């Protein structure tokens, strides 16, 4: 069914993905690299006091606060999910080998029995009908760039300047390069523009996985994750094997003389890509107006912010079922890709630019090291972009790709087991138009929040009512999967978007509420994925800019959690043994520190003013930038503090490349 080629750095297609610069040509050749993360200055990951105090509070709050889960995944009481143990790894040393990614997944898909497109007319004209409400009446904004941010795999430049430059030149040059495409020539819009090319792989950690203490032999034992060599890979899995990577660690002993206390691993790894600029800022110019009027006029379903945003709007469902499905971005369909092309076109839309989107969500994917001596080689060729891989974690849009389908695939479900009263409303695409937007609304019997792999479905009282209890007992059993598009299932512990809804004795939305995750601050605070980088100045440019500032906003964030302050005490005690020191005292001093540090950077802050007028949103964000890319966006924050992590292009420049795109 087709093998993928695959080039090695050394062919000459890998060589084009790289200019002629320093960064780039070390950003090629970089080898598997592993170490003790920096947790606080001062403070390494394997620092065996640390460990120590790890080993003491992961089976102090496991044994003390054991899970509080019904059978119908709700939880109540003291709102936990699972054990502590998820902390027990030994942070910058990954499980070994991090997954190949698969460069076709129509294969998976189809062993798994979804769907090679939509399975009937209704969802045809649904998923299309979602295509015209995200994209009709946009308006301009500014282009918003990261200042950390690397232009990826053309030059990997970081400084602002030049990626200013790049997306400038790219908004003008945006439309030789798609109709160069259109007439297939991918490699000339490569060589002029910059327009194609690869994603970079990289991988990423998940500082916490899962780690179970079996009672029969009293060690732990850790989550196995399948991982794909590179055989699996090429050929989507017709070849080669999927197997499950070594969280072992025990050799971090025999390498680098480390200490590994019992019962801890190396950390899992997911792949992650960073797609080239020149390519992706011709999409953000059209996602960001997407983003904004999706989180303004269908800010229902859509827009969540705080914990008491989302209550307002469960509390009025009779029947909240929270959902889960498996492997999100890997079995994404590329059909969907297709569809959506189809339906811009259809409704106006520069066909050069919907050529550049087609083809980002099709580019080839180059991988440095998944491993100790393997693999920097390209997968597919760039001369004609050919991957199925379903869903790029850089693509300028990813958000958005997830979103749409889900949303609707939430919605056939409900249609599909609960609603069919409400199949007539949708004959043809105005009243599929109607019926969606009206739905998005929140103004049904059948309601949704959600933000792409994360929902929580609704049901007011109805004649769906009744069916939905059917569904969720139907995801109860487990037995048959409730949906022809992707794998579904209940979240065991619902939560939505970092927030549990804990659930009283009644077991009803109206008396549940939304508190934070406790679990949660605990990864944030002894397994964050990067480390501080001392090595860095201008904080701004520095995965954690001010860790201190948490400090200032746990209160506002976890505070709800019904063992919210049984942690901080049971964390200064485990600190207490294993610092002989006080957390707390330890923090205080770091919130000083930052907030003080911080006026140097707001410039609108009194030099030694406090943190004052800040939102705790705010905080949480200075503290941890990503989050800007998964649970809030540019409005949740003040403006004073964008400066601080954001720059852009000119609205006028974005404004006159939108009028070319956009269909009126
Ligand atoms: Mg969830």
């Amino acid at each position: 069914p087709r093998r993928a080629p695959a080039f090695p750095l050394s062919d000459i297609k890998a060589q084009m993905l790289f200019a002629n610069n320093i960064k780039a040509q070390q950003a090629s050749k970089r080898s598997f690299k592993e170490g003790a993360i920096e947790t606080y200055e001062g403070l390494l990951s394997v620092d065996p006091r640390f460990l120590s105090f790890k080993n003491e509070l992961s089976r102090y709050l496991t044994d003390h606060f054991p899970a509080n889960v019904d059978e119908y995944g709700r939880v109540y009481g003291n709102g936990v999910r699972t054990n502590f143990f998820g902390m027990r790894h030994m942070n910058g040393f990954p499980m070994i080998p991090a997954t190949w990614p698969l460069a076709s997944n129509l294969k998976k898909r189809a062993d798994a029995d979804l769907a090679d497109g939509p399975v009937s007319e209704r969802d045809n004209l649904l998923f299309r009908a979602a295509v015209r409400l995200m994209f009709s009446d946009l308006e301009p904004v500014p282009l918003k760039i990261r200042k950390g941010s690397s232009t990826c795999i053309p030059y990997f430049s970081n400084d602002m300047g030049t990626k200013i430059e790049i997306a400038e030149r790219a908004l003008e040059k945006a439309e030789e390069a798609g109709n160069l495409m259109l007439q297939g020539k991918f490699d000339d819009a490569y060589q002029l523009h910059q327009m194609g090319g690869a994603y970079y792989v990289v991988y990423r950690a998940q500082s916490t996985d899962a780690i179970t203490l079996d009672p029969k032999t009293g060690k732990f034992v850790s989550k196995d994750r399948m991982v794909a060599d590179f055989e699996y890979a090429v050929t989507g899995g017709e070849q080669g094997s999927l197997f499950a990577a070594s969280k072992d660690a025990s050799r971090l002993k025999e390498q680098y003389g480390i200490d590994v206390p019992d019962g801890f691993f190396c950390e899992r790894r997911r792949t992650a890509m960073g797609g080239p600029f020149a390519l992706n800022a011709p999409i953000m110019a059209v996602a960001q107006p997407v983003r904004n009027k999706i989180y303004s006029k269908y800010a229902y379903t859509f827009h969540h912010t705080t914990r008491l945003n989302k209550e307002e709007k469960v509390k009025e469902w009779s029947l909240c079922v929270a959902t889960d499905v498996s492997d999100h971005d890997t079995f994404w369909p590329g059909w969907l890709r297709d569809l959506i092309c189809d339906e811009l076109l259809n409704m106006g839309y520069a066909p050069w630019w919907v050529k550049l989107f087609e083809t980002s969500l099709k580019l080839p994917v180059y991988v440095g090291a998944p491993a100790p001596e393997q693999g920097h080689t390209l997968l597919g060729d760039p001369s004609n972009p050919d991957l199925e891989v379903g869903l790029s974690s850089g693509q300028g849009a990813t958000d958005l790709m997830g979103t749409l389908l889900m949303s609707i695939t939430y919605l056939v479900m409900q249609l599909d087991h609960t609603a069919p009263h409400l199949n007539s409303r949708i004959k043809d695409m105005p009243s599929a138009c109607r019926f969606l937007d009206s739905y998005w609304q929140g103004h049904e019997e059948i309601r949704q929040i959600s933000k792409s792999d994360d929902a929580m479905l609704g049901w007011t009282k109805g004649r769906a009512l009744v069916g939905g209890h059917r569904l969720f007992e139907m995801l109860k059993e487990g037995k048959v999967n409730p949906s022809p598009y992707m794998k579904i299932s209940y979240e065991h512990g619902g939560a939505f978007l970092g927030d549990i809804l804990l659930y009283d004795s009644r077991r009803e939305p109206g008396s549940a509420i939304f508190v934070g995750n406790i679990n949660s601050m605990l990864n944030n605070q002894f397994s964050p994925e990067y480390g501080v980088q001392s090595g860095v100045r201008d904080r701004s440019k520095r995965k954690r800019p001010f860790p201190g500032l948490a400090w200032a906003s746990m209160k506002d964030t976890y505070g709800a959690c019904p063992i919210y302050s049984d942690v901080l005490e049971a964390i200064e005690r485990c600190w207490w043994n294993a610092f002989g020191e006080s957390y707390r005292a330890y923090r205080e001093d770091m919130l000083k520190r930052d907030t003080l540090e911080l006026s140097r950077y707001v410039a609108s802050m009194a030099r030694q003013a406090g943190l004052a007028e800040l939102t705790p949103i705010d905080l949480e964000v200075l503290a941890d930038p990503n989050k800007l890319q998964y649970k809030w966006t540019e409005a949740d924050v003040s403006a004073n503090i964008h400066e601080v992590l954001m720059h852009g292009v000119s609205v006028e420049k974005t404004e006159r490349f939108l009028r070319s795109v956009m269909p009126r």
